[PDB]
Formats: C-alpha cells, structure tokens, sequence
C-alpha cells in the first residue's frame, strides 16, 4: 500500500494540513469534539452529508453509512485524503477491523491514529 | 527530537557524508538533477526502487509513494538517515508541511535543507 501512510497526527494537526493542501478529510458529524472544533474554527460553516470546502474540505458522513459504504464513495470521488482509521470507535470497530476496510481504499491517504504505538499497530494490521 | 538534526548541506556534502557514514539517504527518483549527479558520482549504478547500496547507502523512491508511507518504510528499516526534508516539493508539500510529516520520523536523521535561513524555519515547524 504505498498509497497510503500511518502518522500520528491530533486533530489541529490534521486540520492544519487540510487547510494547506486541500486534500479531503473525513469527518464523523456525530463525533462531538471534532465537530465543535471545526465549527469554532470556521465560523459560520454548514456542515451537511457530502463534501463540504470551507475552512478545510471536509467529507462529513454518519455512521449509520456503514464502512464499506463511505469508501466507495471516497474511491469514486478519487480524492487525496487525511483521515483516521474509518469505522474505528465509530462503527463499534476496533483498530484491527477499521485496517480490514481500508485496506479497500484505492485513493491516496495520510492515515491518522493516536500514538506512535498505535502507529506500528495499525500498519501491521494493515499488512 | 534530540534524534533530528538540521543542517544546510549541499547535494555533494551529503554525499560525502552518506559515503563515509554508510548512513541511508532517501532519495527521489522524480528529481532528475539529484538522479544525475548520483549517476555521475558513481558511474554503473543500478537505480531501482528500494535500498541501493553502491557508492553510498541509497534509498530509492518515486513520489507515487505517499510520504508517511515513505517514513514508515523508513523507520522499519531502522537506519539512521541523511535527508533532504521528505515530501517537499517532490510531493507539492512546502517546507512546514514536510516538517509536519518529518515528525514521524523514529530513526537518527540529519535533515539538510537548501540554506542557512531554511534551517531556522524548518526547525520552527518541526516544533
């Protein structure tokens, strides 16, 4: 998978990047800290489903749209992403089984986990 | 990261310093005049994707390989490094978005960026 890569990135760091370069970031609108993050950085964003550019371009999804599902639609939109581990706490997965879908993930992306540790972890489930 | 270290060498410093050291030095494929000055330094090299050991310990990669993919190669590897910072412009990063990226980095490095000035501002983003 040399398209995709494994850091461990905190949320102000991934927004950061985003806002740089443009790439595409995931974001789970039920995730409350990251959603108030992202509405007291950029005041007067709308977040809705789908791709949302302000501030950051931002690919907001519930989990009631399963795995599978999203990275499809992330493939499909066939754009360079920085995102965590789909489906990881979310979608009741544990690390090892978030690796197992995106490991289906055909667009490039900067993987972000919690630690260095969980660095070495994700990337051996992964592989 | 008492284990990077920056400073501002020229591609024939790092050379010589690669040669004497065996340390590994990353280096982009994409980057023709770095290309051809190691294929003129070292006539009959065989450049290929990977670890190359003639002249100097070389590590080979095409910008298709995204740079956190790259420095989690890198650190399994587990060799010290002479780098130029990953990512920048081979990758369209600027420099503190590869710094970004260089904190990844779990192995001994030194970091060579192109001037005296480089190096305050790279340090700046490393931290």
């Amino acid at each position: 998978f040399q398209h995709m890569g494994t850091v461990s990135w905190n949320l102000r760091e991934m927004l950061a990047h985003a806002e740089e370069t443009r790439k595409l970031m995931p974001v789970c609108v039920e995730t409350k800290a990251i959603v108030s993050t992202i509405q007291r950085k950029y005041k007067g964003i709308k977040i809705q489903e789908g791709v949302v550019d302000y501030g950051a371009r931002f690919y907001f999804y519930t989990s009631k749209t399963t795995v599978a599902s999203l990275i499809n639609t992330l493939n499909d939109l066939n754009e360079t992403l920085v995102t965590m581990p789909l489906g990881y706490v979310t979608h009741g997965l544990n690390l090892e089984e978030a690796a197992r879908y995106m490991r289906s993930l055909k667009v490039p992306a900067t993987v972000s986990v919690s630690s260095p540790d969980a660095v070495t972890a994700y990337n051996g489930y992964l592989t």
